[PDB]
């Protein structure tokens, strides 16, 4: 009925449907920070070339091992009035019925605020009170529409909040802004009460960095509703890291354990381990959950993908389990693009019966 941000968490070791609800309106910019309904946007599940998610899509992430499913969804080309971030009605009634196949299968499910660039792009003092009022007014729209299901489903607010093309740390004036849309979120879900007052919430750090909120409280702990404490909130962000190894190819090893098989980073397993547990210390030590929304090791090998695909294997096994055993829940990024070099974190192969171009992956985590 009402399960903490803990207990939500626990052993849940998840799947991404990426690429999918979360696509810009067919044929638009991704980066366009336009609010409305163009015609065909109900669509926009297919126009990043994957293809009309099914109920036999969700039972094949099931049955592979997953008990949760990230959904990730933008809104921004499914709004029909910007001025009061009404949600186009078929949009809603669509991802009721991909969530209400994820729970009748026995699927956890995270909902979020996903490539929404109006909100993600102008952290900045000029659009506050804009961003800040329409993140509410989609918020207020979302939790009501969502109010009804119970604890399985959580809300995440917003997902990789930052300038463009800039991956460096937040200034203040970033931070400042980035951190009042969390508390907005929480607020705004509370006061739409029932199911609602302690559904988990999941909150993000600055573009789902963990370093950009783990010192200094930079990530700030929001108010939660009287008596909740911090009982019915994460700390969410992407683990993909270190981004030498699993980001841009420029090693094909990692861990101590494959230092003789060729060359690799010198962020090791201590490092990893260490990290967890200063996410251990910062944040689960005064009750909050720890989601990491997004991880994973892009397929690319120079010369022998056997001995990669095993490393990735050990990868993969390392980092789940090392969260596991500290009440993480984790998320793996899955995009549906196979091949060798960037952006390839396809596990099932989607137009192909689910089939699994990627065994060792899934070999990985279970
Ligand atoms: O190939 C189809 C479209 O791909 C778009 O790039 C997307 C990648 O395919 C997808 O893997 C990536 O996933 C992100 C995720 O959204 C983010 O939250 C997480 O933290 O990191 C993942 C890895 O970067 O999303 C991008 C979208 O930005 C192309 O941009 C698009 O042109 C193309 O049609
Ligand atoms: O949308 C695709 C764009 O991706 C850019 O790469 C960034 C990644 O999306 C982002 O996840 C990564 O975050 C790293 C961080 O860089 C690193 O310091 C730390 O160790 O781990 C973080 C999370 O794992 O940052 C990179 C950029 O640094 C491409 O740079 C961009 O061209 C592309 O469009």
């Amino acid at each position: 009925s009402n399960a903490t941000a803990q207990q939500w968490n626990k052993d849940v070791v998840g799947w991404n449907l990426g690429n999918e609800f979360e696509c810009s309106a067919p044929g638009q910019d991704g980066e366009s920070m336009q609010i409305g309904n163009p015609d065909g946007s109900i669509h926009a599940e297919t126009a990043w070339g994957n293809p009309v998610v099914t109920k036999k899509m969700i039972q094949a992430v099931k049955k592979a091992g997953f008990n949760a499913i990230r959904i990730p969804i933008r809104w921004q080309c499914h709004i029909t009035n910007a001025q009061a971030m009404s949600i186009d009605k078929a949009w809603i009634a669509r991802i009721k019925e991909v969530v209400g196949w994820c729970l009748d299968n026995g699927l956890k499910v995270i909902i979020n605020v996903h490539h929404e660039k109006w909100l993600e792009s102008r952290p900045t003092y000029q659009y506050k009170e804009e961003n800040c009022q329409k993140l509410a007014l989609l918020w207020m729209n979302i939790a009501s529409e969502f109010a009804n299901y119970d604890s399985r489903l959580a809300f995440a607010g917003t997902n990789e909040v930052h300038i463009r093309d800039n991956w460096g740390k937040p200034t203040a004036e970033n931070l400042e802004v980035q951190n009042a849309y969390n508390q907005i979120f929480v607020d705004v879900v509370r006061a739409t009460g029932g199911n609602n007052a302690k559904r988990h919430l999941i909150l993000q750090t600055y573009v789902c960095n963990p370093w950009f909120g783990i010192e200094n409280g930079d990530f700030i702990i929001p108010k939660d509703a009287e008596g909740n404490g911090n009982n019915y909130m994460s700390v969410e962000f992407h683990y993909y890291q270190p981004w030498s190894y699993a980001g841009d190819c420029t090693y094909d090893y990692w861990g101590d354990a494959y230092k003789d098989a060729g060359k690799i980073p010198a962020d090791n397993e201590k490092t990893m381990t260490d990290f967890f547990d200063k996410a251990v210390n910062t944040w689960s030590n005064k009750g909050l959950g720890i989601v990491i929304g997004a991880w994973g090791v892009t397929d690319h090998y120079k010369s022998n993908s056997e001995k990669v695909h095993e490393n990735m294997t050990y990868y993969c096994k390392f980092l789940t389990t090392e969260a596991r055993k500290r009440g993480f829940s984790t998320f793996v990024w899955d995009n549906n693009h196979f091949g060798n070099g960037s952006e390839k974190y396809g596990i099932f192969d989607r137009f192909k019966s689910m089939k699994v171009n990627a065994p060792w992956i899934l070999e990985g985590i279970f």
